[PDB]
Parts: structure tokens; sequence; C-alpha cells
């Protein structure tokens, strides 16, 4: 039990209106056959053009939405929509191009996929809501055949020149026309009633309806992806490093541990209130303060309401001392907060676009997180950059010029002149906590904290 079977059945009442009489009885073996494709009993890593539900979230990078629409079939030109909100026109002979014959189409096609996924994905999975055109039309710009290498590189071949009989990975196809071995999943198949709007609605309010091809492919990948991680939710699985993973996830537990440890130092808290994680460690284990931790799994939905959290009868008294919400997603901060939270409008390759203004956050696990929220942070202002250090001024064991900053928060600069290992050190903590406000963090803290009050920390 690894891949979908060929002898799985297919439920084709979705297809019977843009191809009506269409068997009942169908499987997937039948269904690749009507498609136009010849899989010739072929025992090469390709058992199957469709995929399990299990691998679509495995690769869920993958994912593109792909819609076709009737414009007017052989004889009527087809509107092919994807979920990067690209509409290509294809004759037989947002963005809307008009209509072209499929030998320029394909060309587009790989072009656009190859741009969207080199950074994220070693393939495409077309995410389908089945009636039939969509299917249909994928002989006029897929091949199929054995798995394969890149002719420039080691990666799996995505695409595949006609003009050069050769193959390509999706950073290697300039200029190649057929998208190779792609993988699909249709929607359709996993149970349920109504249209795709009627469904997509029910979880969604940002995805409209222009009534257009990618408006469907849209709406289609983000069911896709309420269904698999937000109502559903699989922290087990782990996902490849494709980027910058390990230093976010490193500069993430260095600002923790300066920021509370620099709170704790400024206001001196009797009690630190941790919700959050519940497999959550004290960043500052040195600290005096009273650790509380209270568990909260990371919410995939809506935000946690503050007074589900906090009310319903722990210190009781969240009103004393600090509360540190570090990735806890919640509806409105108490003034007394130090908060770490996820901007899902952030542009990057972790951040994968999700379901009703919320993103799907794909870093060694997948996280569907609520839509970022301005007014979550009303009592509190925003962390300004600092750094803090009480280690002694001592090199031990990279070529200098020397550190000027009002915001390197050491005994060295309050008497005058930053010493060597602490400019070091500054510059390291300014690179992790720029990486960390580039991959999409913000950080807010309550609005009397003052790093003034920590030059006092050195008497
Ligand atoms: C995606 S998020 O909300 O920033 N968050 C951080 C990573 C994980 O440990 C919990 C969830
Ligand atoms: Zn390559
Ligand atoms: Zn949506
Ligand atoms: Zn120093």
């Amino acid at each position: 039990p690894t891949h979908l079977s060929v002898d799985t059945k297919f439920k084709t009442e979705g297809l019977c209106v843009d191809i009506p009489g269409i068997p009942k009885d169908m499987t997937y073996r039948r269904l690749i056959s009507m498609m136009g494709f010849k899989m010739n009993y072929q025992v090469n890593g390709y058992p199957n053009m469709f995929i399990t539900r299990e691998e679509a979230i495995r690769h869920v990078r993958a994912w593109i939405g792909f819609d076709v629409e009737g414009c007017h079939g052989t004889n009527l030109p087809l509107q092919l929509g994807f979920s990067t909100g690209v509409n290509l026109v294809a004759v037989p002979t947002p963005l809307m191009y008009k209509g072209l014959p499929w030998n320029v189409v394909r060309i587009k096609i790989v072009q656009m996929l190859s741009d969207t996924l080199k950074n994220l994905s070693d393939r495409v999975v077309f995410v389908l809501w089945a009636h039939g055109f969509e299917l249909t039309s994928m002989k006029y710009f897929v091949k199929i055949g054995p798995e394969r290498t890149c002719c420039l590189c080691d990666r799996r071949a995505t695409c595949f020149s006609t003009a050069s009989d050769t193959y390509a990975c999706w950073h290697h196809s300039i200029g190649f026309d057929y998208v190779y071995n792609p993988f699909m999943i249709d929607v359709q198949q996993w149970g349920f009633t109504g249209n795709l709007q009627s469904n997509h609605d029910l979880y969604c309010q940002v995805h409209g309806n222009a009534h257009v091809a990618s408006c469907d492919a849209i709406m289609t990948r983000c069911l896709a992806v309420h269904e698999c991680f937000v109502k559903r939710v699989d922290w087990t699985i782990e996902y490849p490093i494709i980027g910058d993973e390990l230093k976010i996830n490193a500069a993430c537990r260095k600002v923790q541990h300066m920021v509370v440890k620099a709170a704790l130092l400024a206001d001196k808290f009797p009690v630190l209130h941790d919700i959050g994680n519940p497999k959550a460690i004290k960043c500052v284990p040195q600290a005096d303060v009273e650790w509380k931790f209270y568990d909260a799994q990371p919410c995939s939905d809506k935000a946690y309401k503050i007074e589900e959290l906090f009310y319903s009868y722990h210190s009781d008294k969240f009103t004393d001392g600090v509360c540190l919400f570090w990735n806890c997603n919640v509806d409105r901060y108490p003034a007394n907060s130090i908060v770490c939270r996820f901007d899902t409008r952030v542009l990057s390759n972790l951040n994968l676009p999700g379901c009703d203004g919320g993103s799907l956050y794909v870093n060694k696990h997948a996280f569907h997180t609520p839509a970022f929220d301005k007014s979550a942070f009303v009592n509190l202002k925003q962390l300004p950059f600092f750094y803090y250090s009480d280690s002694p001024c001592e090199s031990h064991g990279i070529d200098y010029v020397p550190l000027k900053s009002a915001t390197c928060i050491t005994r060295c600069n309050l008497g005058g002149a930053v010493c060597r290992h602490h400019a070091n050190e500054y510059r390291l903590y300014l690179d992790a906590y720029n990486m960390m406000i580039s991959a999409g963090f913000s950080l807010w803290v309550y609005k009397q904290f003052d790093t003034y009050n920590l030059w006092n920390t050195f008497t």
C-alpha cells in the first residue's frame, strides 16, 4: 500500500455533463486510456498518473489547481485556468490571454509551471474538481513514460522537448514544450455533495468567482488545502529542506531567548505564563521567574479566542506578570504580553497560499495558519530591534571594522567602546533577527517595554 492502484474505481458522475454516456463502472486504468495515454505495462517508477490523498499531502508544494472551461472539444476553444491566476485560451485550429494554438499554449504551460515550482518541488500535482474537459485536454500538453533524470543535472525530469528529444527538471526547462510525468488528484472523488463553489464557500470568503477557469482552479486547490490541512492535521509528515529552514528555526530560538530574557531583566516580572506548544521548553532557563506552561496546539482554522484560552476557570490570574505567546495565534492579545506572530501575507518558498486568508507554512512540517490580523495587537506595540548581552567582553579564537550602534546593549558600549566579541555577536544576532523578520515572523511587546531599563543591569 504505497501508490494508488490503477484498478481502483473512479466515480464518473462529475464527468458525465462534458462526457455524456460515460460508464458508471470505471477504473483509473480505463480513465487513463480514455485520456489518450498508454501505460504499456511499465515498471519504471510511474505506476499511475493519479495519486492518493496521503501522497498528495506529502507533495503539497507541487499543488497547482487546474480547471478547463469550454469557451464555446476539437471544435471549440478551451480556457485553461491555473491556481497561479493564469488563464490561457487554446484553439484547436486573473491574467486572461487571447486564443492561440496548442503548440504555443504548451510552451507557456511549461514556462509557468517551471517558474512557479523550481524552488518548491521536484514535481507537479494537478489538483482537479474533474468535469471532463481538463482530463481530455491533458494529451495536448502532457507526455508520460519511465521516470527520468534531467539532461543538465541529477534531479528527476518534469519536462520534455520535442525540438531536442531531451528531458529537463523545472530549473533547466527553458524552451521545453511538454509537461513530463505529472501527477494529479480529483478532489471530487473524496465524497462531496454539491458543486465546487458551494463546498469552497462553506470555509472561505476570500476567493470569489469571476466565472473564469483560474477562479475554479484557485477554489479547487483552496478546498483541497482546507480538507487536508485545516479540518485534518498531520504534524508527523516531514517535508524536505528547500531553503533557509534550518537558519530560520535557529534564528527563532535566538530571538526568543533574547527578547524574553530582556523583558524579565527590564521589568522583573514574578511570573511568566507560557501559552502555546505543549512540547515547549523554558527559553531562558537561568531566569529567576516562576515559569508556568499552558498547552495549546497550533490553531489551523481560526485564531484562538483569548476568552477560551484564559477563562472558564493555572495561576488563574493571567494579569499577574507576563504572558508569552510564541507562535500561539490568538484573536486579541492581553496588554502584558510578549508575542511572536507569523504574518501569513509574506511571500516565500516556505509559505504557500492557504484557506480563508490563511497561509500554509511548510518548514519541516506543514502548518496551516489563520489570517494575519493587525487588530490582534491593539494592546501591544511593535518590538524594536536590540541586542542585549551580559557576557564578559572577551574575544577568544573574521576581520574587523569597529561597531557603532545605539542598540548594542552591552557593558562595553555603556563604557564608550564596543569590544570585538560583542560586535561579532551583535552582527550575528542582527543577521538572525533579519532572517526571521524576512521569513514572515512579526514581534510585539507590552507598551511599557523600554531597553533603557537594561543599562542598569551593568552596575
Ligand atoms: C506556522 S506558525 O504558526 O508560525 N508556528 C511555528 C512553527 C510550529 O512549531 C507552530 C506553528
Ligand atoms: Zn536539471
Ligand atoms: Zn478559498
Ligand atoms: Zn563587550
